[PDB]
């Protein structure tokens, strides 16, 4: 059994979410502060990552939350400037998917992400 972790302010959003990858066969944990975020980081083999909760903007601490374990990032958000895209690319994060986005696609990508 693999552990994501969803860090989405959004919730309705989170809810649909947090069922299918539980039918994909996972556990996951849900986050919706940057608060949250670091007594969780260590619990997780991949976090999905959205910028802008009401705490600010999750990228600027993903450095930081990165050299605690070096765990595969997704950033789902909707920023979707190219702009956006090179910062959280080269922040640390192993993958970008922007918003809207395909459920099959974000499942994909995850499924890529850990094969290792
Ligand atoms: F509000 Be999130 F960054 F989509
Ligand atoms: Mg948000």
């Amino acid at each position: 059994k693999q552990t994501l972790l969803l860090v989405e302010d959004d919730k309705n959003l989170a809810d649909g979410l947090l069922v299918s990858l539980e039918q994909a066969g996972y556990e996951c944990l849900h986050v919706e502060r940057i608060a949250d975020v670091e007594p969780q980081w260590k619990k997780a083999d991949l976090v999905i990552l959205d910028r802008q909760l009401p705490d600010g903007d999750s990228v600027q601490h993903l450095p930081e939350w990165k050299k605690i374990k070096d765990v595969p990032v997704i950033l789902l958000t909707a920023l979707v400037t190219v702009k956006d895209k090179v910062a959280g690319l080269d922040s640390g994060a192993n993958d970008y998917l922007t918003k809207p986005f395909a459920e099959a696609e974000l499942f994909a990508r995850i499924r890529a992400q850990l094969r290792a």
